[PDB]
């Protein structure tokens, strides 16, 4: 017997927000933008998704339903929607992009304290979705966004298939559980420790299911101590009850984050990251 979803959905007028520049274009287009709530003397940096009638509106409006329902410091938040001829989604702006790109561009300047802190925040976000009884079903470094290098947030929980990230039981039996999300968390962590590398690269997706059944897994990254890899491997067990809980993954990585140089060995680790008067971040602007 689930409890009522009392989340508020906000409808915004197109006059309230302006599109400065486009962050990404597809046959939907995402704009960097600013949002001035009516009569508030506030300007909020936003990302606006717009669609070129498609009747894929059931898919976008479902995504918006999930984002309004969640509130967490490590989960992405939806500010409102705009019921224009082509429906617009307004979300908080993550200036530094997805964590996958961020890790690949800055590999040479990213330290071990950052890596460990990211794994903590992701596990915090995923632990929230567990509390809300929400199964992400598609965790991957591409679906974690970077508000600042110090602060990342999970995205895309509302929804080619990502076989390389999927648990084995999901591949065989289309079974999705929080414990299948822990597996995908292990691949994500692996992506960050490998500085954005591609898992099972050069391997066809059909082969991967039998590979796992043999007991083969992703290899240990070079920076990774056995303690950190050990945690990744625990995520990739066949028996989902054997894998760690997100609540345990916060704990373990938090312990490592206190002495980061003991769990990750990166060369030059110590030496190694980045009218606006009324601008406030969305996280400072909340309405009640
Ligand atoms: C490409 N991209 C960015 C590049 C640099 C900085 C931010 C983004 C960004 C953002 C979003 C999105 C977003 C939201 C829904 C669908 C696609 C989105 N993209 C681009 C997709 C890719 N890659 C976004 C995006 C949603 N909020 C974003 O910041």
């Amino acid at each position: 017997g689930e409890a009522p979803n009392q989340a508020l959905l906000r409808i915004l007028k197109e006059t309230e927000f302006k599109k400065i520049k486009v962050l990404g274009s597809g046959a939907g287009t995402v704009y960097k933008g600013l949002w001035i709530p009516e009569g508030e003397k506030v300007k909020i940096p936003v990302a606006i998704k717009e669609l070129r009638s498609p009747k894929a509106n059931k898919e976008i409006l479902d995504e918006a339903y999930v984002m309004a329902s969640v509130d967490n410091p490590h989960v992405c938040r939806l500010l409102g929607i705009c019921l224009t001829s082509t429906v617009q989604l307004i979300m908080q702006l993550m200036p530094f992009g997805c964590l996958l790109d961020y890790v690949r561009e800055h590999k040479d300047n990213i330290g071990s304290q950052y890596l460990l802190n990211w794994c903590v925040q992701i596990a915090k976000g995923m632990n929230y979705l567990e509390d809300r009884r929400l199964v992400h079903r598609d965790l991957a470094a591409r679906n974690v966004l970077v508000k600042t290098p110090q602060h990342v947030k999970i995205t895309d929980f509302g929804l080619k298939v990502p076989i390389k990230w999927m648990a084995l039981e999901s591949i065989l039996h289309r079974i999705y559980t929080h414990q299948s999300d822990v597996w995908s968390y292990g691949v994500t962590v692996w992506e960050l420790m490998t500085f954005g590398s591609k898992p099972y690269d050069g391997i066809p997706a059909s082969e991967i299911s039998s590979i796992l059944e043999k007991g083969e897994r992703l290899p240990q990254p070079p920076i990774c101590t056995i303690d950190v890899y050990m945690i990744m491997v625990k995520c990739w067990m066949i028996d989902a009850d054997s894998r760690p809980k997100f609540r345990e993954l916060i704990i373990e990585f938090s312990k490592m984050a206190r002495d980061p140089q003991r769990y990750l060995v990166i060369q030059g680790d110590e030496r190694m990251l980045p009218d606006m008067d009324d601008v406030v971040d969305a996280d400072e602007y909340l309405i009640p």
